[PDB]
């Protein structure tokens, strides 16, 4: 149990995730969190977050003075960093990150790292003397005090963010800090799954658990946690005719392979009629939205009573509507985990690669890869060219290296963007650099195979300032 | 003088340019053209060029029998070389491609030492050569790959040497040329003065219209009417779809270089004769229509006059009385004369742009906002690929703007046979750098892609 105390990071987050990677359980509190409010989770370490503001803004978030003084081993990033020189004695001075070189390391803190150390430097504000006692034990060339360390090892401050890839020996970094802080490691896979097993089976007991699946790896490992679980439930597809070409098959073949009770709603005239002459896409995924609890709701009252409605529902929601005559109780097994410790379960519950390294696919699916109506000649093309496009890049390994591909259909008679990402800091993504090679190839044989497609083009635009999806 | 005799091959108006490419003047003469229509022209030698026909089809090209007998030096390249073994005594069986040359000797093959990769033909093949004749030539399974009449004035090859896909190609051609004796006239200053003395002596002391349009074909005419001192009215119409600056500065470059140019503002006629009109065919037709109308109008109100001059360029041969003085030439030839009479790169070496405009690069109807918004972005594009050095890179350029709140895709291609085109292999980098450049200056623009469709299957320009 380490506790990331948030001042407003973007890399709040991401930094809860390092802890996870590194099998310390971590969870998020806001900086001013009261002692209490922080001390009743009993936490081994604190790790004070970077943040937007300056230790000198009025309106910049303060933790709870006695903090400090908890024998609780300390990693202050940045504003964190700030704040322990401000709060301890020391000196601190007067937003932007830039690259950096560590012309300095030494210490346990930095026991390993040799060569290059770069690291992805905040440029506000400076600590210009460390609080007394503690040393400096990082620099760059053009600061003097990149990194502080008290007398005793147990609380240290830095300049940069360890847990960006922009400083790729971080998570080095991070690692020896926790060693240092005494900080025991009980967050490994089987322990996690043996824990979630256990809690489903008290929770549920005797009655029975109702839940959506779609396909992807989150509601796909969340029936199959339950199946293993022995937990008496039914998982429900609902086919809105918006799925990639064999996607129904594949699932429903799987789960059912491995034990999870599927039943398979086809859904495809009701949501296509409903989509019928609608091309906001707001418009779209508000009709799709609503068709599909519809739907979900004729299966729960004809196959009911149901106790629990499970949801994948993962930790970066909860950091962020049924009818009335159903009502059900939250099972959310997955509520602490990040997406890849569910990657994880999946494999550790037998899920076959095929199901469990795909890429996310939206609820509304191909609805919103066709810009315009929804018909279902379109969804037919758009179907082929994805296919092929996904077909390639599987072929050539590619499929594997970028975070999310998809294909979107414009009517003009149609032109198809293809569209890949990578991404390093799962907030913001590239379009992905593929090989020219393969965008020819991926070109001819669409235009080839898919006749009613007269051009094919790639989306250089990245996040910022677009979005993954055109819509 | 090198003659060009054409039985089908898509590569025949190839021969042409290349031989143009050695300094060696050369025209297209249908292959079955007679022995006298031939012969007037005086060529110093005769390419046989491929065809699409079996030398055994009912309908294949014929030559006229006397010409292997013309003591001409020639050169028949696949189809061609067919013709040449069956005519005189050699065997043709029925039997492209990427191909090596396991052997080769004699004046043609000078230079070539090492690998020597051909663009063979496989319609048919040379089993046997004409008595006395040799096989200096072979691939792996070719044992005919070439071959040389005795006298060395004749030879045949069963491959392109005319297609890029034969490296060497252009130092074989250049050896025939060579063993031939072929004197190299095809220079540009010739060109250009018997091009002045043509068109003094045609317009005399009449008055000759042309349209200006901004391409170095029609700017380049403007120059050689001025320099010959003939008495003209280039017409500049500003249809309002031209490139962002455009207007100003090829009638600031013009007027400096002595064409008397008028320049017309029929903006308002085009935007307003094309609003609501999104079908591409209806566009092009409604331009048309309005430039013809603009332009005729000019030549009603001045003149009178007596002789329209046009920029017809050789691929297209291939109330006034036309002058169209560069008919015979391609248009890299053109750009040459532009450098002999004087107009700046600027306006030299600049990427096509169609009659059309951006009006054609609109998905949609063509509007003022539209229009600004795409001028804008094609602009800063164009001045990205220059800044990099990879305007002159490419073949063309352009952007295309497609509704959505607009998508702006970047298409650019480059080519090898002045027929297909590939989408251009550009930098990813460079790509990044004119996507991030375009979304930032054009807020308009959400988003940016490049086309990645080649010529075939589709056109350069997207309608």
């Amino acid at each position: 149990m380490v506790l990331v105390l948030d001042f407003g990071s973007q890399y709040t987050r991401l930094i809860a995730r390092r802890l996870r990677e590194l099998r310390a359980f971590s969870l998020i509190l806001p900086g001013d969190a009261p002692l209490e409010e922080v001390l009743k989770h009993r936490p081994q370490a604190l790790i004070l977050s970077g943040g937007p503001r300056s230790v000198f803004d009025p309106d910049a978030p303060r933790p709870d003075p006695r903090l400090f003084s908890s024998g609780l081993p300390l990693l202050g990033i940045c504003y964190g960093m700030q704040l322990l020189a401000q709060e301890l004695g020391g000196r601190v001075e007067r937003a932007e990150y830039g690259k950096a070189l560590l012309t300095r390391h030494e210490g346990p803190l930095f026991r390993g790292l040799e060569g290059e150390v770069q690291v992805w430097m905040s440029h506000q504000d400076a600590v210009t003397a460390p609080p007394p006692g503690w040393r400096v034990v990082a620099e760059t060339e053009e600061n003097p005090v990149a990194a502080i360390a008290s007398p005793d090892g147990r609380a240290y401050g830095v300049q940069f963010h360890p847990e960006v890839a922009h400083t790729p020996k971080g998570m080095q970094i991070l690692e020896n800090f926790l060693e240092l802080a005494g900080v025991k490691r009980d967050w490994t896979p089987e322990h996690v799954l043996e824990e979630l097993l256990r809690e489903v089976r008290e929770r549920a007991g005797k009655d029975r658990v109702l839940l959506a699946v779609s396909g992807g790896v989150d509601s796909s490992t969340l029936a199959l946690l339950l199946a293993k679980a022995g937990v008496d439930h039914l998982a429900v597809f609902v086919d809105h005719g918006l799925l990639r070409l064999g996607e129904r098959e594949e699932v429903e073949g799987a789960l059912r392979a491995l034990g999870v009770n599927l039943l398979v709603v086809d859904a495809k005239e009701r949501f296509l009629k409903a989509l019928k002459g609608v091309e906001d896409p707001e418009e779209k995924r508000k009709i799709i939205g609503r068709e599909f609890v519809a739907a979900f709701s004729q299966v729960a009252r004809e196959r009911g009573p149901f106790r629990f409605l499970a949801q994948g529902t993962l930790y970066p929601d909860v950091i962020e509507g049924l009818p009335e005559d159903l009502e059900f109780e939250l099972l959310e097994p997955f509520r602490l985990l990040f997406k890849d410790e569910v990657r994880e379960l999946a494999l550790l519950l037998g899920l076959p690669d095929t199901l469990r390294l795909r890429h996310p696919f939206p609820g509304p699916g191909l609805a919103v890869r066709v810009l315009g109506e929804v018909t279902e000649e379109r969804l037919e093309i758009l179907r082929r060219a994805d296919d092929i496009f996904t077909s390639l890049l599987r072929e050539w390994g590619l499929y594997e290296k970028v975070a999310q591909a998809l294909a979107v259909l414009t009517p003009v008679g149609y032109v198809l963007a293809l569209r890949a990402v990578t991404t390093e800091d799962f907030m913001t993504a590239d379009w992905a650099r593929l090989p020219l090679e393969f965008l020819d190839e991926a070109a001819r044989r669409i235009t080839r195979r898919v006749p009613e497609i007269g051009r094919v083009v790639y989306d250089l635009t990245s996040k910022p300032p677009a979005t993954i999806e055109w819509e």
